[PDB]
């Protein structure tokens, strides 16, 4: 399956993504985990040290490959065929999970970054449309890496939000952008829930059938989110709850 | 960890074992799954066809190896060193799970089977005491393959029973034999629960802290237990419940 996980906050949302990826390794022989959020470290939540994650060259820094896929001076290519060279664009964390880091885009400094952006786009296209393997791509609230073309291949867009007015609004906007792009299913995972009043707030603004699951706030999560990996470990209190969320996802996608 | 799963019934108990093994593959790089119950097919519940499971030569039929480990005519050896040749005594089901089948012992036909029994015993000893890898051994209510020596290496003995007087008695006897052998922890998994009255019966005869988990009887389990694998699949209704049982086990063992 092809999954997209989006939201603000950063680590919180990335924590859910890493959790699903790890659980997914039991059902798939290979998973492409794509870090498309420069503000959080997907590799870290997947068990690597922040250092090991950053030692993986990001897509944006593969100049030799970018030259080879878009042309060398003058020679322009708007549709780079990179689906065959994917394994050179990241590192296997283990026998099943292959991590790719997009890297951050240069917002806009009067310089030309067309070749770079074309290269990133071609990799995202390859992963979602050409590769058969499972893909989980972690991204920001703007989901700017998805296009109408790749959106048709997405099995589900998961918006991760916190139980408050502003975060709920963010999620509804994610849902708006995804629908506009043509994504078939959008579902929510509510994170950092502290009290029941907050759960009632969620139920008031969001359809319950659209809620994949609820993850309670963890005190051992604010003072321990960089040692014993994450919520996918069998010792973590969210372990079982996370598998329920995964089962609902699997059933939803078919 | 080193686990032993015992009970009557056969498939029911073997179903729990296979479930734990599959879930365990996420936490361990290699697991020795040992079918020590000739009445049920552990490999089948682990995803193989009954045919593929039976094409794996059982310990009892490795005459060449048995000769090489106990002597050849006259030459007797009561303590065969077979911990180094384990990978020749089974088949890898996949990249992590290695299946070994004990085969059935000749109850007693006036023939000498000392060499055979010594060989089986040496393999069980090697797995529990010498190998570092995780081991899950499925066995009958008599747990006759365990000895006081190997019992010291067992992290937990799991007795699987049904909610009725006779099955409860069976489990208490399993607990008796295990304690006598010196096994440190015995825990229960109650299977095929049909109603709440039965749950009350369990609570009446067994300490609740000793109960790892309860598995409801499945109607799609009586008419579907040889097609879509088992309870470890993400589409199975017992999926989440099984992970809760696994977490309690992990926490118990430490
Ligand atoms: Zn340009
Ligand atoms: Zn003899």
């Amino acid at each position: 399956m092809k999954l997209a996980v989006a939201g603000k906050g950063g680590v919180g949302k990335t924590t859910v993504a890493a959790g699903l990826i790890k659980i997914m390794a039991s059902d798939y022989d290979k998973i492409y985990a794509v870090d498309g959020d420069p503000d959080s470290c997907l590799g870290q939540t997947l068990g690597l040290s922040i250092e090991e994650a950053y030692a993986i060259t990001p897509l944006i820094e593969m100049k030799d490959e970018i030259r080879e896929k878009t042309g060398d001076g003058g020679l322009l290519i708007l549709n780079p065929k990179v689906d065959g060279d994917l394994d050179k664009y990241g590192r296997y964390i283990d026998d099943k999970i292959f991590l790719i880091r997009m890297g951050e885009i240069k917002k806009g400094g009067s310089q030309c970054y067309c070749r770079e952006n074309s290269f990133l786009g071609s990799v995202v296209s390859a992963l979602f449309l050409d590769k058969k393997e499972a893909v989980v791509m972690d991204m920001g609230a703007g989901i700017e890496h998805l296009t109408r073309g790749t959106a048709k291949a997405v099995d589900m867009m998961i918006a991760v939000i916190e139980p408050n007015l502003n975060s709920i609004k963010t999620g509804l906007n994610i849902e708006k952008l995804a629908g506009d792009l043509g994504i078939k299913k959008v579902r929510y995972v509510i994170n950092k829930v502290r009290n029941i009043k907050e759960e009632k707030l969620i139920k008031k603004h969001l359809p319950e059938d659209k809620i994949l699951g609820i993850i309670p706030y963890n005190e051992l999560f604010i003072e321990l989110s960089l040692k014993g990996e994450e919520i996918w470990q069998s010792t973590n209190p969210a372990f079982v709850n996370l598998h329920d969320i995964y089962q609902k996802l699997r059933l939803e996608v078919g």
